[PDB]
């Protein structure tokens, strides 16, 4: 079976608004997969593929179009990332680091992750999966790319993930570009994960594929998604 | 801008489970549009197109795959529907009726709707849109069709829609097939819609396209979606 | 153990706003218990004691200076109630009728309840308990009584109760005064109660005491409370 | 008017459970007040009074009894506190320190608070108020005191506060006793506070009084409350 959660996210550019070409309401389809783990999840490799689309269904009210996408020459066909993460789930403190690479225009990426403090964690690593990369979304289908456009200044995101069994996980993130490398700094605070639930019992088996709806809200973007966590 | 809401739905077949071929986790993309309205929304025409898909992104872990879709000869390529709806929003009681037709395998359908008691309504008709038809989803991409398979016995759905400004709308529905016509009986109970919000002030302009995730669960299938209501 | 739910309620007065005397933010302490049950919960007896208080704690800021309590000549020291209930929980349809007597100023009332239709219920009767009487709250500590003041016109209430395991029950209610008897007409719509949860498994044993915070909002009052359902 | 929020808290003792006398379900009534502020809320003085009670309404079960309260001589009639706080709201990072004193058995306390980093804050200080002391609750009315009993080992708490306009604030806290002084270490992570809302616009004026319901949940206590934030 599955345990469901809901994500509510706000994405904020550090680039002045007058310099951003904004998208309309759009959708990002994703498949985030665990590729490898070692030593009770103190080492994890994750891969994600993410493709943006405007709704392609026919419209009876007429197609409202745009002026195609955006350009961001600071973001190359191949990019590397480095990440630092710190936080708490329930009463348990931890730190992680990761490094990876991907193809920002093709929407694919890999992260190799180490738990460097607080390991092994008392909770399923799956609940951290979405906190490890918005620059790697394929927006080539004519959608202005809020994320790639944000450079050199970069952007932040902030999110609340609400699990249907009481766990709540907030996360805040800073994304910068430094000497050609993307740098992520992430902070996590999760609370009220049930002691008898699959997260604290480590009885999860990764995420199903997902769709996120993104929409303009106050100069930035907000996102909404429901995700399904596979259970043992 | 937009007002967001979240849908949590349980779909229950009246057909014995041993006679149902169940789908895996899948997604339905929709575009529900208002085609016409008259006399302050006491007459409304709605159209929907709905297309089911499994995740089509490549997988690194390779997938189980499926054994194809299902067959349901009772559901013809053209079908008619009749609907009766009764309920309350806040303190306001009302009844609606509708009739329509569509193409269940192509995923398209039209409803022509009349408010027959309690009109004109003091709230935006848009909050009733999703309560007016699961037999009309295109599952031809090889996804077993829980809804079409449920006939002749039929199925029910029950849903809570939670608006981000406090409105909550529950609905329960019975779907039957009588003399070749689909018959819908729907009951609505909405509460706490804010007096100063766009619903009670009638400042809404229809729904954005949406994606619903459906998965085998408590009962038959459960569904999750977030929808974005356009604002004046 | 306990199962926890949250109540959000809006109370609307039929009587014009100008006529009504409005209370400051205040809290109602309630103990609701089931005196008797029979025939698989087909017949239930419920007793409620409700007392209303302004905060009794000392204030350094020193805010108080209430103009005093309201007068409701229409409401006698002893009052009688007749109730009609129609509801659906999940896919189940039921009808309930009740007759009761109480001392409104005292804040004590007794209800004798019969399940006319759909008995025996497949779900715990406990979820229904809140739905079955705001006129019977002791406001004699100088708090203007929004409910007693509403007569002869009467009032409505509307509520969503959200259970921490997914059940959601909305209810709307009309309160009138006819030939000296209080008349309640209530409508219930519950959805998504888990098949493996204590409500559907009938493993509950009544409610703990509660406190509701009430505050002026838009037109009338809104209320917020959390309640704890005892488990077997 | 008011902006409402909901608090869900888990309280965990660091003392072995076989050394704790647990309370039954109970209620804590509080009045938290701002006494002084200076320099755009970069200095704040807060006072709280908190009194625990079992329900004191009569029962028809007439079946309620307890062994009375508990004893904790490490907690003296007067106690001092020192606090360190760090966190983020939306995209804004900050740190605070405080020191104060109180009467743990009378349920009163005062904290003098400084914003030491990230001041002045772009959000209402009110949203941090509940993160600055459970040892100072008057449980003298025969209720076992989970918090006072936890010493010398101490306890933690973790909380999610959900505002009805989208703001979500999680907090985690460690409480220890060091050389006779209570030491608090608090971490805050708030997200999605609306730019047009009273928190980000600094249009708030403190909290109404509140009641928290506490109940045993898996070796420790859980708490539930709704709080009302006064608006300008």
């Amino acid at each position: 079976g599955h345990l469901i959660c809901n994500l509510k996210t706000t994405y904020r550019s550090k680039k002045p608004a007058k310099n951003l070409k904004m998208p309309g309401v759009y959708y990002v389809d994703r498949r985030l997969e665990r590729i490898k783990e070692a030593d009770k999840e103190t080492y994890v490799e994750q891969h994600e593929v993410a493709v943006a689309r405007y709704c392609d269904l026919p419209s009876k009210l007429g197609h409202a179009g745009g002026t195609g996408g955006s350009m961001s020459e600071l973001i190359t066909e191949n990019m590397h990332m480095k990440l630092y993460m710190e936080g708490t789930v329930n009463n348990h403190h931890f730190k992680c680091t990761s490094e990876g690479e991907g193809k920002p225009y093709e929407g694919t990426q890999t992260m190799r992750i180490k738990v460097v403090e607080g390991g092994p964690l008392p909770f399923a690593f799956d609940i951290l999966a979405t906190s490890f990369s918005k620059t790697f979304i394929n927006h080539t289908q004519g959608i202005p790319d809020f994320f790639k456009q944000s450079f050199p200044e970069g952007f932040t995101w902030e999110r609340v993930t609400t699990y249907e069994d009481g766990g709540v996980l907030t996360a805040t993130q800073d994304t910068s570009l430094q000497d050609g490398c993307l740098i992520y700094n992430v902070k996590i605070r999760g609370v009220n994960f049930p002691s008898n639930g699959p997260v604290m019992q480590k009885k999860t088996l990764g995420w199903e594929a997902s769709t996120e709806m993104l929409y303009p809200a106050d100069g930035g973007l907000e996102g909404r998604s429901d995700m399904a966590l596979k259970l043992v």
